[PDB]
């Protein structure tokens, strides 16, 4: 078949749909705010790519009279991963990326401001910005995870090392419900979901989604706004989605899909029943590429979901997409607990010694040729697209794991080059679930292909679709189509 478009809206429904949804957050008056005599502020994006419901964006532009918004494309953010050095950032993320810069500058234009793009490290950046325009403070969303933190503490000490007069202030954003909220300090988080769960749902409320004005400018007079990077010029060699879902980037389009998903579909009352497919655009939100470089937000969801349920339907579906999001929230503050553990081979548990890297079964793994079309079919999707289904995630994991016995961070760094919707916390998090490393040992299993196969691929369509040399055969064949109709198998499933 085709690329099927996420979200499916022309370029005309997406801006007529974005201007709507903007109208209905826009903030009514900003008359109790003053911004005279406040200042110049630098407001520093990072995986916060959007206008609606930020933060940051918003104390910026409340304690100044003037904002800067920068976005700085980090070098290091090219270059390989940690332990297996696999490229940091895929060509399909990357594309991804351009498109959500594009986008947030012109949504940033529509308001009054600009976005200054400079290719190079923030700690050498935005204190020569600071030093310039004489900004009194840099605004930014606060990190969680090792990489992200040090360049937070390099901005720091780079800001010092210009003169007080300028401070870094980070603010806690990104998840649904707020972490100064919560019913315990992180460090003190619920090894296990249930728990993490239960106590937020009883003690917490989720916060109203922050409103912003129509009107942020203006921006401090600037020579050079700065090109939109190519990935050619960062490297990368450009790659194009040929075949099934071909998401686009941006906050215009993050909230188109929301409004597709949940109103033009109405999908969102069965979404419960449906999340466990793996063929296709409606089977499940599909919001994670944008929640996660922060196109959107859980809580603007949070608004969306509400009004869903009182305009049209509340049921089981309607909150399990909260349920979800909720997940989200517990790996981002398990990140702040588990610190590096999160990425070492024990992981929290810290467990065992073990693992194998041999490359050629890896390389199997990643080629999808493994001669299990369940298994194939999902890491072809993968390298195609840049996404793949909860589970298909679960199953490849699995496989990679204790089918194949190998060192699970070969199989977490090849997702982190791969991922449209790669995040560190999500990713590293639900891999040391897969491979047992991780601090709830109810959640340790084995997948069993057969099964599996049988349970959400009866008819084989979905490994058809992504295989298509077994279109032909009638299902049966489709998952067991022997060594010559499809090919050898690379190892035994570890269970008969
Ligand atoms: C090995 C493995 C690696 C993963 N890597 C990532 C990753 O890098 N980034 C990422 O955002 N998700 C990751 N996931 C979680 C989950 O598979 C994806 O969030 C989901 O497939 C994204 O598609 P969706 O938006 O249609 O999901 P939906 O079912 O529509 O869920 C709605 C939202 O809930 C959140 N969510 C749902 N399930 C989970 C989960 N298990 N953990 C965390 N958040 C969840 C997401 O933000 C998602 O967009 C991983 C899961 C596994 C098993
Ligand atoms: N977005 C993102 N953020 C990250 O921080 C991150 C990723 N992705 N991808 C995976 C890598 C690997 N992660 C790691 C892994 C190990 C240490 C580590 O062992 N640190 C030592 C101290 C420094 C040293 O001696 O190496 C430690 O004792 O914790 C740190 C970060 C950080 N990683």
């Amino acid at each position: 078949d085709h690329i099927h478009r996420v979200p499916a809206l022309t370029e005309e429904e997406i801006d007529s749909v974005a201007i709507k949804t903007f109208e209905r957050y826009a903030l009514p008056s900003s008359s109790s705010v003053k911004r005279k005599g406040k200042g110049v502020t630098i407001l520093w994006f990072r995986n916060d790519l959007r206008v609606l419901d930020n933060d940051a964006l918003y104390k910026a532009w409340s304690s100044s009279d003037t904002i800067l918004p920068v976005y700085c494309l980090d070098p290091r953010l090219f270059h390989t991963t940690h332990f297996f050095n696999f490229p940091k950032t895929g060509a399909l993320r990357g594309g991804f990326l351009m498109e959500c810069l594009v986008d947030l500058r012109k949504n940033l234009m529509k308001r009054g401001l600009n976005l200054l793009i400079r290719s190079g490290k923030p700690e050498e950046i935005l204190p020569s910005l600071a030093k310039d325009f004489g900004a009194r403070t840099v605004f930014a969303h606060k990190e969680t995870c090792s990489e992200e933190v040090d360049v937070e503490r390099l901005v720091n000490q780079g800001l010092k090392r210009v003169g007080n007069s300028t401070k870094l202030e980070l603010i806690w954003g990104s998840t649904m419900y707020h972490k100064d909220d919560l019913p315990f300090d992180v460090f003190d988080l619920p090894d296990v979901y249930t728990q993490f769960r239960k106590s937020v749902e009883a003690k917490c409320s989720i916060r109203s989604s922050t409103r912003i004005p129509l009107s942020l400018g203006p921006t401090p007079s600037v020579d050079d706004w700065g090109d939109v990077p190519t990935l050619e010029k960062l490297g990368v060699e450009p790659q194009e989605v040929t075949r099934g879902m071909r998401f686009v980037g941006g906050e215009s389009a993050g909230v188109g899909r929301v409004f597709e998903y949940f109103w033009k579909k109405d999908l969102l009352k069965v979404y419960k029943e449906t999340r466990n497919g793996m063929l296709g655009p409606d089977y499940s939100t599909k919001f994670s590429p944008w929640l996660a470089f922060g196109c959107i937000s859980p809580r603007f969801i949070y608004e969306e979901v509400q009004r869903y349920e009182k305009e049209r339907v509340a049921n089981n579906s309607t909150y399990w997409v909260l349920f979800e999001l909720i997940w989200r929230d517990y790996f981002r503050f398990l990140s702040i607990k588990c610190g590096n553990s999160l990425f070492h081979l024990g992981g929290p548990r810290n467990v065992q010694g073990k693992w194998s890297q041999d490359q050629k079964l890896f390389e199997s793994w990643r080629d999808a040729k493994t001669g299990y079309p369940l298994i194939d079919a999902n890491m072809k999707e993968l390298s195609t697209t840049g996404f793949m289904s909860n589970r298909g995630r679960q199953i490849v994991c699995s496989f990679l794991v204790r089918d194949m016995g190998l060192d699970w961070r070969m199989g977490a760094e090849w997702f982190e080059t791969c991922l449209l919707d790669y995040d560190p916390c999500s990713n590293y998090g639900n891999w040391t679930y897969g491979a047992g490393v991780g601090n709830d040992p109810r959640e340790d299993r084995y997948f069993s292909i057969p099964k599996q196969a049988q349970n959400y691929d009866p008819e084989g369509e979905y490994v058809a679709f992504w295989l298509q040399q077994l279109r032909r055969l009638p299902k049966e064949k489709r998952h067991w189509p022997g060594r010559l109709m499809y090919m050898d198998t690379v190892v035994p499933l570890k269970h008969g």
